[PDB]
């Protein structure tokens, strides 16, 4: 399968690499340094898994329409993004989201109405150009955004476990991509603004049932907006701090190497879409100052 | 006039030493150390302005009524100094509660109806056994609990202001204690959540309108209970705040000691009447949650 990445960071070339060992025709796009690393000494994958590849690198999207475009900037580059790779957007390529936080999907839905939503519980990080930690394995779970199904998406699933990236299908993208936007409120919210580790959030009983007022808000603002989930996202909750006890979340991490954070979409995107059906959602709004507040102390 | 100060630490240090040197009957109650450092070498202010005073100390308060009992130890003593010192409650021994957080007049509500409220914004810290530091001079408002007036109460605020703690007499002193205390939720809020200074939380813009909000959580958890503001808090925290903007909240100084927190006494109280009244705070709950996680890491 032809299959552009646009964003070659962690996740992007973690996938972008895992689908360059099956045989696809693998294309990432990315920053130049990135490029010419991978376009002089490859892309090296270790941790989880170890190999090198050495798919293609380019800054420019290009013109030829790929199979498949997969997102994998921040969501505060996508929309940017876009616009800047429409030119390889053809009549049949479907636009995969596997970002967090909410919206990615909708700014893909302005170029066409081919777009999947997507989440994974695999672990990346780019740690030097050319070089990504495959930090842990997850089930990745994509679909037709923002319900229903189709042929191409279970071609993508089937390329997708070919790669030996573990993934099933669902009939309600739109529900996952809220489920973790909700889970990644709670843990990008109290582990950030405490610094502590996930499993943290649990052990303290106040910190978890904290969690659970978070949770339920996020719960209330999506089913208002006539979002329901095929799994509750106080499980998914629970179930990622057990999958990731040891790990500092990404915002923290984001805050500690001075990056920006997507706070923005994650509890700025909820409470924007609460205001939007005359709700407020204060838990998540007191969050989202709070950490935009700490990483301008950067 | 005859007064015993339960609490001889920075702020009861403060006031008792200005009544002192006044020509009170001042009784200093405490933790030894003070009492012995004072009994032994006296009472020592210093900062704002600075003299010796050598007021009677000792850890348990005499079986003799005072004129009036001011209530200065941490809000997590209260119900426990009050039972300590409950032999010297007379009939006409009136408790006077300059402490932060809400339900302390409640607390000595139950040895006398002879009570009186009170906040201060002098500034005070006891940096060693004997001495205190006058940080800051600040007005002080005191009223009989929770409204209404009384000759008596008059007359503790005519002997504060000749003791040179400026002082003003209210008809709503619990209005007075919900404003401080909401104040305080901001504030102590997330001045201690995110270190920092004071003046910080009305220099990003952000955090101002954030106060806002938690300010009026505070103000509709207060408007439920039936108690009405005789200034408006919101006007009452950036008064605040510009008079202290040097200054980190007393409770991120308690953590960054190591010591025990009033937040149980803040957030916690307005929690705790916001859903004795069939609310919710969820933001002074969360902030409440997120500074009692931080005393322990
Ligand atoms: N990392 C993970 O393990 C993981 C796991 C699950 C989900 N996710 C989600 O996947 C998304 C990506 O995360 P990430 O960790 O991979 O961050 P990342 O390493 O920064 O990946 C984004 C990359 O795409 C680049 N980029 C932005 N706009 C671009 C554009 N028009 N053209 C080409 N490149 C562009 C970025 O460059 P610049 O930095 O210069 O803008 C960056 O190199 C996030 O939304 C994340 O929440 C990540
Ligand atoms: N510090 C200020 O400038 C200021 C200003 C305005 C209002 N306030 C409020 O006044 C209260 C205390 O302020 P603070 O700074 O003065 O605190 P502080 O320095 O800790 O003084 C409290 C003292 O009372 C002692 N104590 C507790 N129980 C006692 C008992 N049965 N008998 C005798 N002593 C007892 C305490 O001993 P232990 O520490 O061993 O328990 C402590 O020494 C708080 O509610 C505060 O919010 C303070």
């Amino acid at each position: 399968m032809r299959i552009y990445v646009l964003g070659a960071g962690s996740i992007g070339s973690l996938f972008g690499a895992l689908l360059a060992r099956a045989g696809n025709d693998v294309t990432l796009i990315g920053r130049r340094e990135q490029v010419d690393a991978i376009n002089k000494n490859g892309l090296h994958v270790f941790g989880a898994e170890e190999f090198t590849v050495k798919p293609k690198a380019t800054i420019y999207a290009p013109e030829e329409p790929p199979d498949l475009l997969i997102l994998a900037v921040k969501s505060y580059s996508t929309k940017t993004a876009l616009e800047a790779a429409r030119q390889c957007i053809g009549r049949n390529t479907w636009v995969l989201s596997i970002q967090n936080g909410l919206g990615n999907e909708e700014l893909a839905l302005k170029y066409t109405p081919n777009v999947m939503g997507g989440v994974t519980t695999n672990g990346a990080m780019l740690v030097e150009w050319g070089k990504v930690l495959w930090a842990g394995k997850g089930i990745t779970v994509i679909g037709r955004y923002p319900t229903g199904r189709d042929d191409f998406v279970d071609e993508v699933a089937s390329v997708f476990n070919e790669a030996g990236i573990d993934t099933s299908v669902t009939e309600n993208a739109i529900g996952w991509k809220w489920a973790k936007a909700i889970v990644n409120s709670v843990i990008n919210g109290l582990g950030t603004v405490l610094e502590v580790k996930n499993g943290h959030l649990k052990d303290d009983p106040h910190l978890e049932g904290i969690s659970v007022d978070i949770a339920r808000e996020g719960c209330m603002v999506a089913q208002q907006l006539g979002i329901e989930f095929e799994i509750h996202p106080l499980e998914l909750l629970w179930d990622t701090i057990e999958r990731t006890r040891e790990n500092y979340n990404s915002t923290l991490q984001d805050i500690w190497r001075g990056r920006e954070t997507e706070v923005d979409y994650i509890h700025g995107k909820i409470v924007e879409y609460a205001r939007s059906v005359g709700m407020e959602a204060p838990r998540n709004e007191l969050l989202w100052v709070l950490v935009k507040a700490k990483e301008r102390i950067n």
